[PDB]
């Protein structure tokens, strides 16, 4: 319902609808700083662990010296909304940015934003 | 090479845009085959944080930016052009074959060598 | 307090002792399988995404056709007991063992084995 | 010779005595300086997963085997010698640079290779 979280949602929808269908390349995330701007990006498969959308975003705001994130989605291709994520999305996020929130959805699938610990319970400590 | 120097000066002055840090110490930049360049920046994890290399694929597959066709590395510390790891070769063989990255030859002076060459007999993913 | 609990920490715990102090090598761990059998791995540290030791136990069970593993444990080097699956273990643990339970520790300190999906909620379903 | 033929003829039987997989597909054995035989079989996932090789140096780290100075995949439906990803050549450079791999020949005839040969201009982490 947030006007912030419906904006990410959108940038994020946005991005993954804008390129062409890929195995490869199917997930856009986009990601809030706290000095005012948005940062997107798609991920990269690969059996060696391509990146996550949510690591591409991470690398793209470093490299605009962003600073601290404060929220992250993800949004698949094809019409497929909200994606959770992964583990090791959660386990980055949590080292690099400890106070950052991630929208995921709830059971009436209604999207919302919940603190990265809670996502990672009793998590491991870099 | 106008288009070699192009990537390089882009990467430095990437890398030197952004504070001085343990987690995101590398910048990329690749040129695509339309001729636009992108960037990106590593992010440092013990998972697998991604290379700025595949940082810079997800930012260019967030753009459509289709086929790579050259990307070098650039470490912060003045260090300069760093070799493309054994993870970012692979990737790289697998999702753009004829891609070429910039390494340091005998002399210690930048060049273009062939991604094929970087990985002989290269494991083919299917 | 469980038999089967305890002999699974100190399986691991003894394995971790036994081999020289590394920082590549810091972490053992031990899973057991539901048709009787235990088995053991150390961590490969490597910023490209080296295996945590849960990964290497998950390949070695692989390597014996152990089938289904039912709960997993891991301890670090220099007496630091138990240790949390990190993000990446917890996805992986989920998406090739969905039955199997880990060993973390409570508020008291004290081992307690929890559900996977428990410690990795709202998961992100591959 | 001798070792090498030792090392083809394990991984092979490894590979060959677990189900038919697309999680585990791949098995691999290393020699030991002491002379030791050390396996393993892969583990995929996106994030991820360990290659057959990487599971190797974790399971030789817990038995304390020190260098190991060669390594061989083998894939399951009878695919024979699988040459070493990028992201494996570079673990194994940085982690047993003196080690050697096998892989397939011109003529499809399996032969011992240095892992520097493998990975020429390679980046050395610090
Ligand atoms: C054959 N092949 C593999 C196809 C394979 N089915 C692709 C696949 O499952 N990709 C997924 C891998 C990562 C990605 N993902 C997941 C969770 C996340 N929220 O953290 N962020 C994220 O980017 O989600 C993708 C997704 O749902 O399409 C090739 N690409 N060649
Ligand atoms: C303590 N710590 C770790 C510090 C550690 N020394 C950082 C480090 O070595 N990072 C490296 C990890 C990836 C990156 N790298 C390497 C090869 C590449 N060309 O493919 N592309 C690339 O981006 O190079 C970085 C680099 O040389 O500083 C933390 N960050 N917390
Ligand atoms: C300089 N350097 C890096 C040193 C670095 N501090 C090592 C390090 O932090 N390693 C950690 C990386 C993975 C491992 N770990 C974590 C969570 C787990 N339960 O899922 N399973 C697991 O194996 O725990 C290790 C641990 O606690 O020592 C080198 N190795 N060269
Ligand atoms: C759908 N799916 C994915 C199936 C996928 N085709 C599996 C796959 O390609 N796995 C590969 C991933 C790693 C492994 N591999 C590659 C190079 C190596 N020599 O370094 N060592 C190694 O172990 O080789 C396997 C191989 O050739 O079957 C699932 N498992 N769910
Ligand atoms: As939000
Ligand atoms: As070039
Ligand atoms: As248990
Ligand atoms: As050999
Ligand atoms: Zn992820
Ligand atoms: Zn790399
Ligand atoms: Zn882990
Ligand atoms: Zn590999």
């Amino acid at each position: 319902l947030s006007q912030e979280e419906s904006t990410l949602i959108e940038r994020a929808t946005a991005t993954i609808n804008s390129i062409p269908i890929s195995e490869d390349y199917s997930v856009a995330s986009a990601a809030l700083s706290s000095d005012g701007r948005i940062f997107t990006g798609v991920n990269v498969y690969h059996f060696t662990g391509g990146p996550c959308a949510e690591l591409v975003v991470l690398g793209t705001a470093a490299a605009a010296a962003a600073g601290n994130l404060t929220c992250i989605v993800a949004i698949g291709n094809e019409n497929r909304g909200i994606l959770s994520p992964c583990g090791r999305c959660r386990q980055v996020l949590l080292d690099l940015h400890p106070g950052i929130k991630a929208i995921v959805k709830d059971s009436d699938g209604q999207p919302t934003a919940v603190g990265i610990r809670e996502l990672l319970p009793s998590g491991y400590v870099w």
